[PDB]
């Protein structure tokens, strides 16, 4: 009868409890970790596959230099990433298990997702079939619906920020540019191929940019390249603001229509931003075969599952220059990160 859904609830609840109960409390841990590999780098730090010595559990630890963040005046964005990650809760959002900080660095310890970024699989495959891209796009749509319901804008949608877990589902990562926006915001951020026209025009924008990004994402996933690709960034921006997009011949009619409605330069005509909102996308003919409830419950069988070999295997990840992380004997920028 209905007793099996109780067993499913109990199993998911035990997984959640274990994942809560083994991590250290916030700002209580020290470098008590074996550092295995760098999974990505940025202006102020890196993300490392990491093994907690006392537990043997593996995580992805984002390490950030406090001095570098302060010198480039990016305190608010890093605090935003930590606060948003610790405040949200959704199946397709990466989980922040715990966090700490020392004399030099900020540490955001997240769940480890061994399947790698979607960008790697897309580059090695060439492009996804339209059902594959639809499987990914439905999760992105639900995630944006949740986030926008929370008045949050993601602002960093790109194939590199979408990890694939062992079940083939998406884990959205990198929230350094996510921001709780009531009304408008003006910050220039995001990769050039995914920038919305209102961002390029420096006009002030809202959550609609996310939906624009989705269009781009879908296009890329279905074509193997972004819609406004060019060699120089200036031509990329010219093509983005031009209001013109050419689709490959293999694109179906429904996909072309959806993309034409998502890539609307006019904010007042872009899907996701209209009166019906996200429903305008969820009721589109391209998504007619999509069981939104089943996708949310992760009951749909994925079209692609990465080949794994246990936690600690990083074959699905690119290789980066490994560095030694040193912590000063003196505390840097303490009052600046008192809320972290
Ligand atoms: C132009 C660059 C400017 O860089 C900043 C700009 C602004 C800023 O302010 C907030 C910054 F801090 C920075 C940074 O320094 C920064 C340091 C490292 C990374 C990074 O590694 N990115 C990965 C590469 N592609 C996806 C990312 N993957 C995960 O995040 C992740 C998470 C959990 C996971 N679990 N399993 C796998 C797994 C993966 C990104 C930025």
């Amino acid at each position: 009868e209905q007793e099996s859904v109780k067993e499913f609830l109990a199993k998911a609840k035990e997984d959640f409890l274990k994942k809560w109960e083994s991590p250290a409390q916030n700002t209580a841990h020290l470098d008590q970790f074996e550092r295995i590999k760098t999974l990505g780098t940025g202006s102020f730090g890196r993300v490392m596959l990491v093994k907690h010595k006392e537990t043997g559990n593996h995580y992805a630890m984002k390490i950030l230099d406090k001095q570098k963040v302060v010198k480039l005046k990016q305190i608010e964005h890093t605090l935003n990433e930590k606060r948003i990650l610790q405040a949200v809760n959704f199946p397709f959002l990466v989980k922040l298990e715990f966090s700490f900080k020392d004399n030099s660095n900020l540490y955001m310890v997240m769940e480890y997702v061994p399947g790698g970024e979607m960008f790697s699989h897309l580059r090695r495959i060439g492009r996804f079939s339209e059902p594959h891209a639809r499987f990914y796009a439905a999760q992105i749509v639900l995630t944006f619906e949740y986030l926008h319901s929370l008045d949050l804008i993601y602002r960093d949608l790109k194939p590199e920020n979408l990890l694939i877990d062992q079940q083939g589902y998406i884990q959205v990562t990198d929230f350094g540019f996510a921001k709780r926006v009531k009304g408008r915001t003006w910050t220039l951020c995001g990769t050039p191929e995914y920038l919305a026209p209102e961002i390029i025009l420096s006009k002030g924008y809202n959550k609609a940019v996310d939906w624009w990004a989705l269009g781009v994402l879908i296009y890329e996933m279905a074509a193997g390249y972004p819609p406004f690709f060019a060699d120089q960034p200036i031509q990329i921006y010219e093509k983005i603001v031009s209001g013109k997009v050419r689709f490959p011949s293999h694109f179906s009619s429904d996909l072309k229509d959806l993309l034409r409605n998502l890539l609307q330069v006019d904010l007042t005509k872009r899907f996701g931003n209209l009166k019906n909102g996200v429903n305008d996308i969820k009721n589109h003919k391209w998504f007619a075969t999509t069981d939104w409830i089943a996708i949310y419950q992760r009951k749909v069988e994925a079209p692609f599952i990465p080949k794994f070999k246990g936690p600690g295997d990083t074959s699905n990840f690119d290789d980066y220059e490994e560095e030694e992380i040193r912590v000063s004997i003196n505390e840097k920028c303490g009052k600046e990160f008192s809320e972290f």
